[PDB]
């Protein structure tokens, strides 16, 4: 469809300047835009498996949530060498929307907000990430929606009894670090995100913040599935999932 | 009246230590604070026009909201040379109360909060700037007050619906940078401030924050007018505005 | 009971990672943690008086809220010499739980929250410190509770009329710096803490925050008494308070 034109469409949904400080968003690996494309792949992470499987299926435009490299390099060996080899031989464009996709209207965090039908939801953090608002319902109803739609067996740190109509906070991905938990404990009764260390569990219990670990995977793939749908039913392309 | 004493009065209303980190407040240019003062000028800005006009109208004490220099210098040429020449040649004192006037009780942000009759108003930012509270009324009633008392045709970024009794955030001056907007969006449904950039507009629509740009000038001058009157009523001394 | 066991108990109640960045918590002075402890002393502060008193009374394990040193040294003279000499000659162990005892469930801040029976209390600051919630009652009832259970004559900065069912912020210790006040003013109608500076007073008046200074001693010692009793109840040793 011309890569240039797909990218411009994605940057219309998720403007690049929504990305948090130092987020490596946009064109990752690629020369020759203007080239038309057939199979557009979509994955969470540009792991080698995902890059291999994209060549195997003749994907010529890989879209990932997570950037290829977080930190810059000037030597190319080991794993990064193979990933680039496959991508450069096969002329497969690799593009990324990371936090700009987590932050935009109807992005990964809005999707969680909508799922739980949060009342008057606002961004959680100063950088635009996450969403917080009232869950009009009970904690048990919150748990059912979560078990149904996000993750079947979520770790629940029930640090406090939860009244109906509590403030629910959600963060798609890794959101349960010690400092994240302290911050959100000021602003919410229940916090739904991924990756609960043992220390964070204890911290949550001490502060009285109820935490639900739905894993970083399930909370990201929920909104990513949605973005895939929005893509294929807006573009005449043919679009595959590579790690769902 | 005498210069020492006008300053003392101004600092009683707006104590210097209210000023945010790094703000150049207080005496800008002047050598003899015992100098009796016959005419006092007030301006938003110590512009060359304001300064020329001050000298031409025989102003011997010039008060400005904005300081002469944000960033220190060690060479004097061009515009700053011309400004200092006029102030020094005519022994016009130049004095500023900047953010301390924005932050103090009845100062520039209180003036806005009071206008909109905000319910249980509180400071917006960690540094004391801005006010946020509940506007007991409809979005419509709010716009009308804006158009009538602040600025006739404000650009409105109406990202989605605003219910009555919404959280209204106000900031006198330049309040619509990207980081400000991300921050206020956590705290308010509506944001009234000045100087909106195209990128900030997009950000507000993405985040769901309703923004009303009334210009930095209009939002500052409203409170400056109040500060002028308050000075008139308490001081026997001719007082003119040079800037508005 | 061995020293490492008492320490392990304390750290169960107040885990070390609860402490704010840079806080010097844990073993202050001591070498032999297998030491059988017969007499536990407890104090707000490892002052020279307290360390002398502890030796006079055969204390072999000294717990203090405040650390011995906040900033590191590499020279040993004056007061710090006299302190360490006593601790070392008598192999008295000195151990501290500082902000971790402030932040933990039923720690110093929670004790305040519980006393005023705050409605849905939450941590006040990003780092876990302080509690804030609704005081179900009048400003007057709130003062009677203060006067009776914390400090007899608290200084009150009545910056504003306070309605019933106000948002009350509590911070055990020194919470009344200018930056703390600007911040709490965003979040509360009334701030109960200790050690009010003159500039902080004016600042609170300007912003409309009602401040009650019950001193840093009285707000800390209240929770410390609870933790003493708790240490008595659980551990079997005799426990004397050297500071209160």
């Amino acid at each position: 469809m011309k890569a240039k034109e797909i990218i411009e469409f994605i940057e219309t949904f998720a403007p690049k300047d929504l990305a948090i400080e130092g987020d490596n968003i946009g064109l990752q690996v690629g020369d020759n835009l203007d080239k038309e494309i057939k199979k557009l792949g979509i994955a969470l992470d540009p792991s080698l498996s995902v890059i291999k499987k994209a060549e195997k299926e003749g994907v010529d435009f890989l879209f990932t949530h997570h950037p290829l490299l977080k930190d810059p390099i000037r030597n190319f060996t080991g794993v990064i060498y193979k990933k680039l080899k496959i991508l450069m031989e096969n002329d497969i464009i690799l593009y990324s929307a990371h936090t700009n996709l987590d932050i935009c209207k109807n992005g990964l965090n809005d999707a969680l907000a909508e799922l739980y039908n949060l009342e008057n939801p606002k961004p959680l953090y100063d950088n635009g990430l996450g969403r917080v608002g009232i869950f009009k319902g009970s904690f048990e109803e919150f748990l059912e929606i979560t078990k149904k739609y996000i993750h079947k067996n979520p770790i629940v740190v029930k640090s406090k009894e939860v009244d109906d109509n509590f403030k629910l906070a959600v963060l798609s991905g890794y959101g349960l670090s010690q400092s994240s938990i302290k911050y959100v404990a000021e602003k919410a009764d229940v916090y739904l995100s991924g990756d609960l260390t043992h220390h964070s569990k204890i911290l949550a219990e001490e502060l009285g913040l109820v935490v639900v670990d739905a894993t970083h995977y399930s909370t990201e793939v929920f909104g990513l599935k949605k973005f895939k749908e929005f893509l294929s039913s807006n573009l005449d392309l043919e679009i595959i999932s590579l790690d769902f």
